[PDB]
């Protein structure tokens, strides 16, 4: 086993707060914000050796990243930013930093009770998205 095991499985979105405002801060345009904010994604997290895979499946888009902790990779986000991403495991929290155009956003994923809580931060603006097991 791995500590990273508490994240493995299939998760469904149960609540969102401030996601439109987070997307505005990131620079997402109107139409994409409207359709992406309507989405009710599933997150599917799996581990195979050192490689972690995070898939997001919804009616808006299906995305998949695979990565090794601490090792930078290029990511095309669902809103079509070309970013440089690094994901680390800090005190039990997956911390995902995306860099592009001199900007930065951080997405933290953590286990809290039976939920997986995703916190997305762009300067002063935080969105909190709560998932539970499917
Ligand atoms: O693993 C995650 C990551 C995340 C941030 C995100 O989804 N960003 C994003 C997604 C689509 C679009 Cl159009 C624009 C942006 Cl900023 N929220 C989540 O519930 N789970």
């Amino acid at each position: 086993s791995h500590m990273c095991d508490a994240f493995v499985g299939t998760w469904k979105l149960v609540s969102s707060e401030n996601f439109d405002d987070y997307m505005k801060e990131v620079g997402v345009g109107f139409a994409t914000r409207k359709v992406a904010g309507m989405a009710k994604p599933n997150m599917i997290i799996s581990v195979n050796g050192d490689v972690i895979t995070i898939k997001s499946e919804s009616t808006f888009k299906n995305t998949e990243i695979s990565f090794i902790l601490g090792q930078e990779f290029d990511e095309v986000t669902a809103d079509d930013r070309k970013v440089k991403s690094t994901i680390t495991l800090d005190g039990g929290v997956l911390v995902h930093v995306q860099k592009w155009d001199g900007k930065s956003t951080t997405i933290k994923r953590k286990r809290e009770d039976d939920k997986l809580v995703v916190e997305c931060v762009m300067k002063g603006v935080t969105s909190t998205r709560v998932y539970e097991r499917a």
